[PDB]
């Protein structure tokens, strides 16, 4: 107990009790969920990754599970978004104007959580996980977030939006879920423009970084794709919010 297996944190508390929670809570409250059968949904879930060496998951472990929580998203309404998680959802629980991954049953399942098993025992490690970098990148979380966010990426269509993080050193990140997976499966021949809203942490007074030079390179990346690119700043998220729940704003 002074050293652990992996580098990672342990299993949520309660992790099977959470899920199914959360199963049921998703599925009373969204209708088109209203019948999946959520003792179905654990048990594909737990299919993915019990009794399974946690550096050895597969996207076809996690097959039964897509399968069960196969869910329409409104296409042309999609909401993805790089390191700037909190806002994107603030936005989306206004008016539902988007959607962002965390919406669907599948998103909503796994947000914050973590959880692995161990190779020929059917126990939960609640003690460590593997840790994406120092230990493996074929986990149960890192698999199963980027087979859903691929998905995601896929189902969309017309204009799909993107936050990113304006305070960060790599505003687009191309090591990013954002950057290595979704950017690569928008389907060309559905997607007309990936519009990028790049969010100000540089509080009030500051720069066009639509210039910022990686926010150039996902503009040749997906200009190449045969897909538009825009690019917007938002200055100040705290008056972008408020003008979203009151455009009726002056201010706006
Ligand atoms: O929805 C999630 C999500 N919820 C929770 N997580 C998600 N990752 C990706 N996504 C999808 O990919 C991107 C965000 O991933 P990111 O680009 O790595 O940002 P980021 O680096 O902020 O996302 C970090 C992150 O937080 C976990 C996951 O373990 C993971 O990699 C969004 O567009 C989502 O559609």
């Amino acid at each position: 107990r002074w050293r652990q297996t992996w580098s990672g944190p342990g299993t949520t508390k309660r992790f099977p009790e959470t899920v199914l929670a959360r199963c049921v809570k998703y599925t009373e409250i969204h209708p088109e969920m209203r019948h999946v059968d959520c003792q179905s949904v654990w048990d594909a879930f737990k299919g993915a990754f019990i009794s399974k060496h946690p550096c050895d998951i597969t996207e076809e472990d996690y097959q039964p599970l897509m399968k069960l929580g196969t869910q329409t998203v409104p296409c042309n309404k999609i909401l993805l978004w790089s390191r700037i998680k909190d806002l994107a959802h603030q936005f989306t629980q206004v008016q539902r104007d988007m959607f962002t991954l965390e919406d669907t049953l599948l998103g909503y399942l796994a947000d914050d959580l973590t959880w692995c098993g161990e190779f020929d025992t059917s126990k939960i490690n609640y003690q460590s996980c593997p840790d994406w970098r120092k230990d493996c990148s074929n986990n149960p979380v890192s698999v199963f977030w980027k087979t859903v966010s691929r998905r995601f990426a896929e189902a969309a269509c017309d204009v799909v939006h993107v936050m990113l993080d304006g305070s960060r050193s790599k505003i687009f990140d191309k090591d990013s879920t954002f950057g290595s997976v979704q950017v690569h499966n928008l389907q060309p021949e559905k997607v007309q423009t990936l519009e990028a809203w790049v969010i100000h942490g540089g509080r009030e007074d500051s720069r066009d970084l639509c210039q910022d030079p990686t926010i150039k390179e996902l503009e040749s990346i997906i200009s190449k794709r045969n897909i538009q690119f825009s690019c917007k700043n938002i200055y100040r998220p705290d008056k972008f919010l408020q003008c979203v729940k009151n455009p009726e704003d002056s201010s706006c």
